[PDB]
């Protein structure tokens, strides 16, 4: 029935779906083992769509520009998830599905494989700035969004620094009101630095397009620049390299993650944390000392 | 005679010193312990200097800057260290000395604790884009300098992407000969940039200066803005802070770089690497069973 679940989610089977997603979200140890089979069965169903990652801060717009992109989408005959990596008129609608880092990261992965095997071609995938979340969510996807302020000079207020960086297309959001031209200029003083840190690309640099998510203007804009993205990474044999790319970055970082776990989540390495990080604050034990306590100390108790 | 060897290196004996440093840089594990119990002896006599990182595209002037500020260091009572992680007037004075990413990061942090006892004030870290050498450089330094071209609109070129937001300061080199005007609209350039991904800090924005490193112009003023640095970090208790971090951070990076290396360094993991690699960029394998094997291999052959 795992192969009874990948015949029913290939198929359509709309109750399916929410239970493999289930599954792949079990943490229990057998179920990790179910989840896995049934994504290999599923795998070569999937990679069909454009995953598009959208951050920006709390309150810029991004509830706001996701639910007017998918509706913009679903009219276009797109079947398009939304997931978030911590919207009513979409959430009703057939062909709309709204749903540890490391343990996110890898759900929304896997969840994402299962999406593409039921037949969604667009899916959206939502961050904010908490920890390593934008990082995580652009190894994920083809296309990453920043959402910005339509304010000179204010633009990145409350951003990592290092984000701008990640985004293939920046987005100055609000572009209304009593904003009209300041976002243009806004917008323009974005470009001129991505000009400064992007001098001499020659495959894509990031434009910086304006929108009013909430006036729905800039929306069909957006995804067209979107579209365009994928059509000159793709015409550069790109977009399929970045993909196998991540792919296999994701899998060492799986290894990672399962040799490192061993000692972080060792209770009396937790136990004795504080007070080898103190000797180590205060000079009286070098770093490589209380590494190898560390180690130690976690063999001898694993 | 580790006690030895301590006691020479911290009353200034210059033969000590060299024989302390090889002994660090010794990779036979039987070395590898002395020089550790040699650096707990010698922690307690270093960090009273200034750490400053300097990087920057081949030919854009590293060494050039680094050569005319030992000079202007020297000549006002300082004793100055270069190192390097991949200079004759400089290196002729007595006041001066001059010398895998994981192995020489290593070695050039603990190399560091033993010229801070042995007396140096400044220690100076050049590095190029290499890998994360970047990165690397700045987590164990209280400065670091960035390096750029004084043309408008290509001040970054050849720069790896993310490498401005490291920058404590930037500094737009050879602004002389037929470029005085546009060095400076060049650092007008970067300032605005900077302005934007810094668009509210409050306690150091990073300066943007001119430098023509050739004509010893500006290189004083580079050192008043480091000595600034350290003055405004110090007042907010955050000089302190940065390094207290760095040193933890280190630590749990070598307990990752050992745990990790099992597995990374065996050779049947070496072997069969490829076409794991392989099956997972064809969509053959999941990267978590992918992830597993590769575990399982290490384990039965460890
Ligand atoms: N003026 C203006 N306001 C907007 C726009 N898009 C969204 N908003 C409003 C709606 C909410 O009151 C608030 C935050 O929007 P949101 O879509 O919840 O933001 P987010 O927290 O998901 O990023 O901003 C927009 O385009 N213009
Ligand atoms: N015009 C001009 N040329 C400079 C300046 N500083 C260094 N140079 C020259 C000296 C060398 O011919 C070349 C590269 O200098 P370098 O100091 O070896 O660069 P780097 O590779 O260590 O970064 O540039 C400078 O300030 N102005
Ligand atoms: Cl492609
Ligand atoms: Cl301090």
């Amino acid at each position: 029935t795992v192969d009874g679940l990948a015949t029913a989610v290939r198929g359509g089977d709309r109750a399916a779906l929410p239970r493999a997603i289930t599954l792949v979200e079990s943490t229990r140890p057998d179920h990790r083992e179910q989840a896995q089979q049934l994504l290999l069965r599923l795998l070569p169903d999937s990679g069909n769509a454009h995953r598009v990652g959208i951050t920006g801060v709390p309150g810029v717009g991004k509830s706001t520009a996701i639910e007017a992109l998918g509706m913009h989408l679903i009219e276009r005959g797109h079947r398009v998830a939304v997931l978030a990596v911590d919207m009513a008129r979409l959430a009703v609608h057939p062909n709309a599905y709204i749903r540890t880092l490391g343990g996110v990261t890898r759900a929304t992965r896997e969840t994402v494989v299962l999406l593409e095997a039921a037949g969604f071609d667009v899916i959206l995938i939502e961050t904010v700035g908490v920890g390593q979340s934008e990082v995580a969510v652009a190894n994920m996807v083809d296309t990453f969004v920043l959402l910005t302020l339509a304010r000179t000079g204010d633009q990145l207020q409350g951003i990592k620094k290092g984000v701008l960086e990640l985004a293939d297309i920046v987005v100055v959001n609000k572009a209304d009101g009593e904003h009209h031209k300041e976002a243009r200029l806004a917008a323009r003083e974005l470009s001129a630095a991505i000009r400064l840190i992007y001098p001499r690309e020659a495959l894509w640099r990031p434009p910086v397009l304006t929108m009013s998510a909430v006036e729905g203007r800039g929306l069909a804009e957006l995804w067209d620049t979107v579209e365009r993205h994928r059509q000159v990474l793709t015409g550069a044999g790109e977009f399929d390299a970045r993909r196998r790319d991540q792919q296999v970055d994701w899998t060492w970082q799986l290894v990672r993650d399962a040799v490192l776990d061993r000692v972080w989540s060792n209770p009396t390495v937790r136990k004795v944390r504080s007070e080898l990080e103190r000797r180590v604050r205060a000079g009286e034990l070098t770093p490589a000392l209380a590494a190898q306590q560390i180690l130690e100390i976690a063999n001898l108790t694993d």
